[PDB]
């Protein structure tokens, strides 16, 4: 019941006690492990509220104070009366920072405490949401010296009045299907790029068109808005060796800003809570550029490098993959946009595990996601045992809004 | 209960029903996942149902379930059990058992080869010298002048746990490791403890960087004995690079036959504590882990200097760039010397096909994603994008404690 984790490269062992707090379920059983699966009322609300307030007040060393008790009372009375309740700013901020801290799939959590929280609970319209988002984008970009942030729109009420950002990231490239069966732009966004067109967007039908925002307020129909171009920082991708690389015509954006997740704090559900940090290089170079069902550029780059693509055993894909990822890091750095490489990022995460085990008694972590999609075993996390479990406050997935929206 | 797995590259979805036959436990609960943890004397009481389960599988596979031959066998085994407290497998059953153990090995990417497996029955072995002989024949057969054949040698099953046969080596062929007084390690650091044991048992160590370790063999619960595999039976490959002519001067080589000798084979409740088996290498085992793990030969630095990479900051990806070349060299070297090897692209592609086949013909294929995905270039292999279910089936290969920790010395 008290669990040990071993790093097999360093022989270092940490004991985990924090998992004994875990509330939610994992999808695994004693019979079957599901670690590689991508997606595995008033009486309900009050224990949730209580668990949260308990940990909040413990976190400030006022556990079992009158302030604690009064607040427990105050929220308890409010749930009874209003069937829901509202978070004090302090609790909202603590809740958001802790949802990040609890994200077992996040390699960048060493940053968790330094998060800018933008309280957008006063928001009422899609225009309002647009304003809030532009301000977030500008703050977080910070002329390429990226700062982490989250903007939080009003909590769910009766589910019929949800705030939702329909995009998966605030900033993403469009995806169009071609007459000749192929796909121009980002294949992962073809369906969303259609819905935008279905609602009125006029697409430049280019390879790298920044998608417009589809913003839904108070359950209403979503509206289109274009992020001012001057607020969308982008990076042209060149290689510090291959002059021909620039001719490939690749760029990517600086701000990774996830907008489709659901934030849960003390039983309350924030269905619109866009957040952002900064990229780890492999996200773009390995996944976005080289995934088969994405921009899939391995062949072209290989041909430009004139590699023997006859046999798999030449490891030409591996060779190219490295070069591509060099270029990504090289470009971002050269243009002074914050980015971290997978070695630096994973090394920091080991340090962060050390801290968390020491000061919190553990750190939930999903090895399958923490280990980068290239060069796995030359990064320290590969050799690091990890325990995966579910802590709250949390970021959770939620259905795409189109499959749910009564128009 | 039916379960669905998805490949997120191809949208292919499969349904698992096979997991329903899983009895053993995973280490996970609905409250915690231990999928990345490395490590998760038997009564006649608990033994017969195991025997029965195994035999029902066996007879189903040969389409004789419910037959008079099936039933007489259950009877035979039952009686033999309650009289002798154990039982003997037929040759047919041992061969089925061995193959299926491999087949059920959820951490093995090479399982498309599972039904092609040479089983050597060594249950008549009684001594360590007898063991050495059987093992030599295994190495010669499996090596086959470079054209590798999968094989396993099966020594007698456990009786009272006091008469175990054990191979003390973790692999039949492996290089020594020597800790120096200056704290540095000469040879393979992973084998320092064992090398010390061998030295202690009288091995005269050449003390070089690639010394093939002597065999340390235990028969019938007796103290282990040392033997030297005939050099002419040990196929090695010097490592060179196709474009970098300085690579040969790095002084690297590796042995050709990966033969794991420290696992335990469970079949029908019986325990085979000595069951060395062998296949052939996937390049990354040597190229990524053996050479580039920090705790192993750790050659990234030296290789990087010689390629003249910018080693001052990690964001040049010098480590990644050297890793690739080292792996190119390993594959190139083996193919040039006509020694069987498979690259990680070919290996993972075939495993996906194998797995798809297993869902059709068998209703599932337990797989451990953490181990199946190669240690380099993960997401440009199809397995990275494949959802997998991981569960335990028997017959199976299990870990067991190192014999030096348990062994009772006779003197
Ligand atoms: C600041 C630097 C950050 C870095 C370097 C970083 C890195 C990463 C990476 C590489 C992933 C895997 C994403 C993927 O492969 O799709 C990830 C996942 C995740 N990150 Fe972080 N992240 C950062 C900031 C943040 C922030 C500010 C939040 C929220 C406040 C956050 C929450 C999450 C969550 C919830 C996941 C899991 C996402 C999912 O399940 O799809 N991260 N992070
Ligand atoms: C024929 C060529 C084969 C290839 C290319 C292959 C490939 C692999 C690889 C790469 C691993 C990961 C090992 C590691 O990273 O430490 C593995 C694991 C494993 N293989 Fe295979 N394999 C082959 C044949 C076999 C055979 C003949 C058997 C037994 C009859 C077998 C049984 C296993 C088992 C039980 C594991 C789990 C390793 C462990 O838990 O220590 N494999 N295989
Ligand atoms: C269901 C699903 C999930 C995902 C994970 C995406 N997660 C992005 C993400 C989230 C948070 C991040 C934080 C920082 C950062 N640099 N990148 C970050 C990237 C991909 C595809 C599907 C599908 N289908
Ligand atoms: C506890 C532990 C376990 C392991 C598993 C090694 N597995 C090797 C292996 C086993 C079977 C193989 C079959 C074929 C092949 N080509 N390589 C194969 C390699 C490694 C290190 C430690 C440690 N410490
Ligand atoms: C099948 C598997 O669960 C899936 O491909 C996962 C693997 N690990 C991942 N790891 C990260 N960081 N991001 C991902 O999208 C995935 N995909
Ligand atoms: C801690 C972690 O489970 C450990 O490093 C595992 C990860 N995946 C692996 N995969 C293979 N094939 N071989 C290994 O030794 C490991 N090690
Ligand atoms: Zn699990």
């Amino acid at each position: 019941r008290f669990l040990k984790v071993k790093n097999w490269e360093t022989d270092v062992v940490l004991t985990d006690t924090l998992h004994l707090k875990s509330t939610l379920e994992t999808g695994c059983t004693e019979h079957i492990c599901m670690g590689s699966i991508m997606l595995p009322t008033k009486d309900q609300l009050f224990p949730l509220a209580k668990e949260f307030l308990d940990q909040y007040y413990s976190s400030i060393k006022r556990f079992g104070s009158k302030a604690h008790m009064d607040r427990l009372e105050e929220v308890n009375k409010e749930i009874e009366s209003t069937s829901t309740y509202q978070l004090k700013d302090t609790e909202l901020i603590y809740g958001a920072k802790h949802a990040w801290r609890n994200a077992s799939r996040c390699v960048g959590r060493i940053q968790w405490s330094k998060l800018q929280v933008f309280d957008a609970r006063d928001c009422t319209t899609a225009h309002g949401m647009f304003n809030y988002i532009c301000n977030h984008v500008k703050y977080a970009t910070n002329k390429g010296n990226l700062r982490s942030a989250i903007t939080i729109f009003p909590q769910r009420t009766d589910g019929k009045h949800d705030f939702r950002v329909w995009n998966s990231q605030l900033i993403r490239y469009a995806g169009y299907k071609q007459p000749d069966g192929s796909t121009l732009g980002d294949p992962a966004n073809v369906q969303f790029t259609e819905i935008c067109i279905q609602q009125g967007w006029k697409a430049p039908r280019g390879r790298f068109d920044v998608l417009p925002l589809l913003l839904q307020a108070n359950g209403n129909d979503p509206e289109l808005f274009q992020i001012p171009p001057e607020l969308v920082l982008e990076v042209p991708i060149r290689h510090p060796k291959f002059d021909w690389f620039k001719d490939l015509g690749l760029k990517w954006y600086g701000l990774p800003a996830v907008s489709n997740m659901l934030l849960e704090i003390g039983g309350l559900e924030f269905s619109a809570c866009p957040f952002s940090g900064w990229y780890m290089g492999t996200e773009i170079g390995v996944r976005d550029y080289c995934d088969n069902s994405r921009y899939n550029i391995l062949e072209e780059v290989a041909k430009k490098m004139d590699l023997d693509m006859r046999k798999t055993s030449s490891l030409w894909k591996d060779q190219a993959l490295v070069e591509i990822n060099i270029a990504v890091l090289y470009s971002f750095q050269s243009d002074k946009v914050t980015i971290v490489d997978h070695h630096s990022a994973t090394e920091s995460f080991i340090k962060h595990m050390e801290n968390e085990y020491r000061c919190r008694g553990g750190c939930p972590a999903d090895w399958v996601w923490i280990v980068p999609p290239m060069s796995g075993s030359i990064t320290p996390v590969f050799h690091q045992e990890m325990l995966n479990y579910r802590l709250t406050p949390s970021f959770e997935y939620q259905p795409d809004p189109w499959n749910t929206h009564v128009w």
